[PDB]
């Protein structure tokens, strides 16, 4: 067998289609190993140290595999290595990565509609980016539409509990659009239809955003994203026309959820639970959710609870429509100082609220919000619908 | 080649790296077979009965095989065959776990955050409990988190419609946790937060639960659940802080969903039918939903028909908030005797209610429930607002 890629590149065919075993892609790491086929005319053909290997005569050996891509096939060694030219050669190769491990990285961009990755898990089939690194651990690109990020994890500095951040980090970033193009879906030029879905991905560890979705991008899909531990925003979306389902964001130092200029977008189904968290040592209140200069929201069955400061803070707003809400046990950094729903020249319509405050229930004696409504301007038109004050006992007469 | 793993473990390498062929795991066989590769070091490795093979003198022997495992690759041989070894064997291989057929068990743990199955469909590739076996097919052990467990079967004794079942039988459980980490998500030791998602998966033919979350266990996450035909209970949950998607529950001998002690808790888009099934032989009148002790649940899109009782129960729950419900024809047990809803001490917020009952419609003269509300106590304090009467004709005069 070839030892190595590098050997293949020395090896000429002498038949078209001649089989030949590569025993791994760099010397002495048995890993990326595999079954190569030969073209003797390679013109047309790029090496891409993984998957189409050319020869000193201009030979190409071509790996067979059917599916998807793998780090180890372009040269990744996982452990402490930094992975990142080998991850990126995947995400670049023209088929859809999986993920079978953790691999370090620094910054990696999906540009093609072959760009999708796939893991097996929400924690052991990775990507980690380096301490040193800073920026965006993945970049979604104005060029790429169409694929699935699913089951796999995307960790920062501080993704294990209680520990430090590398500044200036974001664990995935869609970037706005700089143009529209005319031959959707097989475009390869910037186009604001994203048409995306982002699957059972966690996100945790990254000091400026778990995830940031900026202005001009159609139809970013999350489904079970699951974010936790960032040192300042959890989510920022900043763009219109979109539906996640099941999102849940937990300890962020500053709001689990940014809503900044949004229109158009449904969640239905979220929790955003331990912002404001106050060990992150953020400086000054930030609420669990912010709704900033956003209209014809339709926020279904969310949850807000044990967040340091004001729950859900709207400002600006035109037609916010929440159906099903529970708000309940935030202002956990001051007792009785801050309110669950703060409404400052904003409209909005809710309906179904709920807001059980399990710590004056119990008579634990933990700081909890001051009440329910706050409104910081007379100008709102707003309507609420539900249980604003539950009727438990009141062990300590609150 | 080698012709089964036995002969592996007497076969010894005289060269690093060197491949060998395997023809199956077991003599006789034609499974489990593929392609390893040596380590003439073999200490730190440990022998595992399907990757790793360590030969009398102390060499290993590591199948070549990227991504997931399958039990044919540790000894499964399918059919009739009690394959739960293997099966335990995968998720405990430090890989995630790919299910190609059906697999005879009788009881398996998942205890690691790379303990995730996949199947590729919600019948053929299935784990079936073994008409021989009692207790828990599959249960998530609390040092489990971070998993998906996604399309595959879990079928016991009764799977079949019009089937027997073996007592004392579970399809999923998940242990109620004993200890709380600091580590997370790398943590090796008990902890609450399971941030798992059970996605596509079909449970069926269980005693006592198809799927039975204990208490102290957060963020279950379950996306297109299929429960059916369970002797008693559909699904049981008894804990705070999670969201279902998509849950439905069909022919259950008690009631399809129990909610007992739960908080903080979402139901988005839910179909829970055929309950107090009477032909499973129950004795006693058992709701479609029960919501016992419950507060801050949002359950949204749901739709309650066919049940052999009442259709919901809430007792004793504060903060009940319900948007977009669908309660009709259940009390099919028992004609004129049964509700839709029963609140007893509880407190509720109902809007957008349906309820067109379609035998009264069609005039079929089917057993059906006496109208939609039962209040059992005066001390409730409850909103209701909807479509409380449908307005078709009344070809029988109801
Ligand atoms: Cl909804």
């Amino acid at each position: 067998e070839c030892h190595s890629v590098a050997d293949l590149r020395n090896t000429e065919p002498t038949m078209d289609g001649q089989r030949i075993i590569l025993k791994q892609h760099t010397a002495g790491t048995l890993l990326g190993g595999g079954v190569f086929r030969a073209l003797i005319d390679g013109t047309g053909k790029t090496d891409n140290n993984g998957t189409v290997i050319k020869t000193v005569g201009g030979a190409a050996w071509l790996r067979v595999n059917a599916d998807r891509v793998n780090p180890f096939m372009f040269g990744a060694l996982g452990g402490s290595n930094d992975d990142t030219i080998p991850v990126q050669s995947c995400v670049d190769s023209g088929k859809a990565t999986q993920l079978t491990d953790a691999h370090y990285v620094s910054n990696i961009q999906l540009k093609y509609n072959t760009s999708s990755i796939y893991g097996s898990g929400l924690h052991y089939s990775r990507l980690h980016q380096l301490p040193s690194a800073t920026g965006n651990c993945i970049t979604i690109k104005d060029t790429c539409s169409l694929i699935v990020l699913d089951a796999f994890g995307v960790y920062g500095t501080g993704a294990q509990q209680g520990t430090s951040f590398t500044a200036g980090t974001t664990g995935i970033y869609v970037e706005t659009p700089s143009g529209l193009s005319a031959d959707y879906p097989f475009h390869t030029t910037a186009d604001p239809r994203r048409d995306l879905c982002i699957s059972k991905v966690h996100i945790a560890g990254f000091d400026e955003y778990g995830l940031n979705i900026d202005s001009g991008n159609f139809s970013v899909t999350t489904d079970s994203l699951l974010v936790n531990h960032i040192n300042q925003v959890g989510v920022r979306c900043a763009t219109t026309d979109w539906t996640w389902t099941n999102i849940q964001v937990n300890t962020c130092g500053k709001q689990c959820l940014v809503l900044d200029g949004c229109g158009n977008g449904r969640i239905i189904g979220g929790k955003f639970i331990w912002a404001n968290w106050q060990p992150y040592g953020t400086v000054g209140q930030f609420p669990g959710i912010t709704i900033n200069n956003s209209q014809n929201m339709v926020i279904n069955g969310i949850e807000v609870q044990d967040c340091g400061g004001n729950g859900i803070e709207i400002s600006e707003s035109y037609s916010i429509s929440m159906n099903g809400l529970n708000t309940n046990r935030n202002g956990i950094n001051a007792n009785n100082t801050f309110y669950n729903i703060v409404f400052n020249k904003s409209d909005a319509v809710i309906n179904g609220f709920v807001g059980l405050n399990y710590a004056a229930n119990s008579g634990s004696g933990a700081n909890s919000s001051a009440g329910n409504f706050q409104f910081l301007s007379n100008d709102c038109s707003v309507t609420i619908n539900g249980v604003v004050e539950t009727g438990y006992m009141g062990i300590n007469f609150i």
